[PDB]
């Protein structure tokens, strides 16, 4: 069975964003935290890898790092003025990169590394070195616009990997499925006019970017039909998210026929996340990984790459990423998620569950899938 | 205008619950936090008072502490075996108090103090020393059963205050309205068979206690009709919570005619809370405080007491408690909640908002109010 | 007995210095802290006041805040270009203020406030409103040069207070005694050429500024003889520090005859401090406060002002500041310093103690006091 | 050149000691920390390994874990009643293990693992698999008595490794050199009556155990002459510690002729440590490692094992352990310790340096080495 790669580097846990009280910059009426405030902490991601190690999983994966993405890699997506300006703050120690977007010293080099991990994960899977692969890419990428940092993201990790594979390995169609709980606004924008990449985003209605739902934004020119947004109702849990995958996402894969499936894998839809209002647990992420691995098996030789995005519950995200790596690798450790049964009990009752399914039905109909 | 009391003591910020990774005890597969993990931190509550101070509000309130609740106060609600056992862990340093319930050294004396603050707040308002009053009671109370600690609560702060007022000041009918996002399971239980206290709970369907909704639990014997549960759908925000107050809660007050309204005032329905999935902001809590103050004005001489319960978003709860104290005191500081506009944009769209209103309509009909 | 003022403001705990791993800025080879790294935390100072409150001491003191120091106050010490530049970083959020000196948003206004507390403490004591007084001035002042921030200090808190008293209340001679464990380099510099202020500094040989001892730096022109440095050997404890006070400091007061004694009161000579290597405990600071209060009683009507400087042991400094406030107020709470006996056992044996005394003897002889 | 082993396991960073304000248990007058208080944090040790990784050093070492020490391994040093009692608290979650000694859930299994790492490090070097070796053994061992936990230590890591090597690999004489800044009281006690292990301890006079210096404690019966204590004066720095090694320690090795040298390698003599008052920097530890490696080269085939003990400066210990691993491996990374020059300037002047040398001279004479 499965040779699964896990692309990670200690340096990615060193990127800092300065002083934050959870999401809020310090000053004015925001008192400095006595804690280690700032949701996008290394700890969310490190805890995952630590739990992989202690669970026994890590030795059974193909561990790898990567060379950082080259200047030329970056330029397939981002214009120089943007790259130069992000490099210039990095080389200061700090400043700010336009409205709500702060880094720290050496964030440039670390963001290039984060994007490189994604690049290498894509390549190893495409070449048949690995059956599938995960990339613990920090900082994340899915909100980054070509010319504007957004949502803790500074480079477009997945698009950079994809355009590199398109240029150096003749990658054809590719589907990017984004189950981070925020909209994949950066991916969507980059591929809006293109029919060669299907971009699909499951997200919390109105969460981030705020007030954006997106269901009627289908793509432009040749790209029309090749973008799919699924604005799930805040509050939704396991039944809704899996219904959405099975009723919309997988059929959408079946129709488009990718050579490769990429997950934008955020865990911030988990039931304890401060940055959204969804009720997923470890088994939810386990199942979704199953659904996309199996589609990948039917459609593109099992070729699945997952790239870490968001996730801000420091105690709970590790149980979710473990489950993901377990489904992805085919290997089951002894860890039992200590909150699984508690979150199962918290799930919306049938009235909501049916309302949400109805809504997902109307979207599948709207997108020509039902 | 308003002489508003604010009952607080430094000692309440000293109660500790040991080593937690947010909600999870440390050990097994739960790695020790490098942060200061444990949601029920002093910081959530201290930050509120700190922001009151820097905003200029604090000097314009009547600040008070209190003698702790007496043994005899405690015994109106709790049996000795329970009190003795909680005292015995407190006097050890720690142990545990049955399934998921941990304290620290001296938590007994501090819980007695927390309950005393609530007692004194009730009395000062009843005697006409104060128009209204808030009690920064930590640890909280609303989940505590007579004989079982639950949900970070060790004593039944509000019932202890109420039965003390019933015995020493001839308090008659009283309504307790609980807008902490978890069920007021402890209040409900204590007053289940009684017609002299109306207990009303707005809470997230199935959140805590897990899997409990409660709409058909109306009370027993004489107490039938005198308990009201409102299980709001996870995901709901400002429109829903205020609709619920106006369509169910206030009419329910109007019908029952209390001599006193007490809020169980949790802030964990705020949009960034890790311990629930609701989307309230500072203006939401401001409005709800307005609605209950005005009912209090019409029905019981303006006599409103608020007692702090839950709230786990360290950066955002202070803006919410400020707003509450501002509505309660009648005084508006210069602070503008820096997330207000962002959370407003995140609010559920009209499809959900109408579904939730419909559900609230059917409950008002079920409870004989519409 | 004693009307003791305690000048403090919540705003002083809001000044931030950004992301630090204890003393080290983040980046390069310095990994971001998962803790709340940065020695100059609010917590060191807040913990002191919290322990005063819970000990029962606080209600028995005259609590006060202050108007911030005026622009004109600041200009008696600092040139405009320096003030304008510090104001400009404050109004950015951050930058940096030359070699190793970082602030946060609104640090300007908070530093003005910190200095105002010292100003008001000096005035209240001088006017006979208060017998004596403490100022919890954060950020500290004693390392600040007129035109350069240094050692976490941005304004010269004590000199600003003194020159304001000199200009508005005809203050004559004043002695400033600095038992912060670092050199009072800022005070020394401001008063180097002046005979009207005696500046005395007890400090760790070579600690901060690094490699500075200072014994032969006595003052310039009229100021010659009116500066006294006492470079204590790293490692020294209670016996040494009290010997130094009694053999050098108090006699030096006796000779100069001040109208006022001011302590630069740092606690970083405590035995657990990461920022020096001295072995003082709570009773050490208690005794030193006694020695200077009694000199003040003999020489200037009991007029003693203490102004908080350094101190970086978060768990231990509060016990030390409590002891100080207890000696200063004349009031003994029930708190017993839980480390007192342990640190007493750690004290240097007689060989060192005698070597240190010898060294202090040779300095008293050198300064014409023995 | 050198095949250097580095024995570490993620599980050792999971051992917890509950709620501490640096060294102080929470309760009474000790306020709960808002930080992550408790000096013996995982972070001190993790930061070292993280910096090894980012510096490029780690891939050039032989990384290994180990099976935990067996029950039988443990019993060569510890009696069952002690083992059973420590196991019983571990299996509770917590309690306490006599006067000032707290663990957490699963500390037993993790302490066995920590001791196993030391066992395996000793064996690999003895068998000629590795030239030398380091063991990141957490929790530490050097203060543990057979029947009493002490100083954050629960098992006697180094003695357990040594007696296992004595029983399974015919290990003869061995020298244990302890440059943790606290006395090696546990090692000393275990080997007090024995001539086959030389135990040498450099430590801060009176620090821990408190009030113990130890110079005249030489050993009992056959063990007389085979224990050496060097009580350095609090305050001492690089010149003193290296003088002590060269004038006492190395000659003492030369005389005894071990088959193996073991360092008890604590970093708490570093200049920023809250738990002692010494002024060492990264180059200090680098040099000491050089001196003992070279003795090892002359005397026992280069066979040197180092086992991690104490070290509580979270930002500075990593630079020190890096330097150690660099000297031990023979490999120099690009990292420059950003505090090296600052701490060099802080070093005691010549008067102290000469006083300390004199004291070390008199000890070498007393021990028959000069
Ligand atoms: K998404
Ligand atoms: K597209
Ligand atoms: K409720
Ligand atoms: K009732
Ligand atoms: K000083
Ligand atoms: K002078
Ligand atoms: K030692
Ligand atoms: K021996
Ligand atoms: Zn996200
Ligand atoms: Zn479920
Ligand atoms: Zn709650
Ligand atoms: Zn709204
Ligand atoms: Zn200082
Ligand atoms: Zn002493
Ligand atoms: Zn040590
Ligand atoms: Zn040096």
């Amino acid at each position: 069975k499965r040779k699964t790669g896990f692309f990670f580097d200690e340096r990615c846990f060193w990127h800092s964003t300065g002083l934050h009280a959870v999401t809020l910059p310090v000053g004015g009426w925001v008192q400095p935290p006595a804690g280690g405030g700032h949701a996008e902490s290394p700890e969310t991601k490190r805890r995952m890898k630590n739990l992989m190690d202690v669970s026994g999983l890590t030795p059974q994966l193909a561990l790898r790092s990567a060379a950082p993405a080259s200047l030329e890699d970056l330029r397939r997506i981002h214009p120089d003025s943007y790259l130069e300006r992000f490099k210039a703050i990095s080389d200061n120690g700090g400043g700010m990169l336009g409205k709500e977007a702060p880094l720290g010293p050496g964030s440039y080099e670390i963001a290039c590394l984060s994007a490189g991990l994604a690049c290498a994960a894509v390549e190893a899977v495409l070449k048949g070195e690995l059956d599938n692969a995960y990339s613990l890419s920090r900082p994340p990428g899915h909100a980054c616009l070509p010319d504007q940092s957004m949502g803790f993201c500074f480079l477009a990790n997945i698009p950079i990997a994809v355009e590199r594979a398109k240029a150096q390995l003749g990658l054809g169609k590719v589907a990017i499925i984004d189950w981070d709980v925020h909209h994949g606004n950066g991916t969507q924008h980059i591929y809006l006019q293109r029919d060669d990449v299907l971009t699909i985003s499951l997200h919390q209605d109105g969460c981030f970017p705020p007030g954006y739902a997106g269901e009627d934004d289908r793509g432009v020119g040749a790209g029309e039909g090749y973008n799919i947004n699924i604005p799930l109702l805040a509050g939704a849990g396991d039944d809704s998210w899996r219904y959405a995958l099975e009723t919309i996402v997988i059929p959408a894969l079946a129709r488009f026929e990718p050579e490769l499936i990429i997950i934008a894998c955020g865990y911030d839809a988990n039931a304890m996340d401060p940055l959204a209002r969804m009720q997923l647990h470890s088994d939810s992420f386990r199942a979704m990984t199953e659904q996309v691995q199996q589609a990948a098996d039917r459609l593109c030789g099992g070729k699945l790459v997952m790239v870490h995005e968001g996730g801000y519950a420091e105690s709970y995200v590790p149980f979710c990423g473990l489950a993901v790596m377990e489904a992805l690798s085919g290997i089951r450790t002894e860890v039992q998620d200590p909150l699984l049964e508690f979150i199962q009990q918290q799930q919306p009752r049938a009235t909501f569950a049916q309302f949400q399914r109805q809504a997902i039905d109307r979207l599948a109909q709207q997108f020509g899938l039902q």
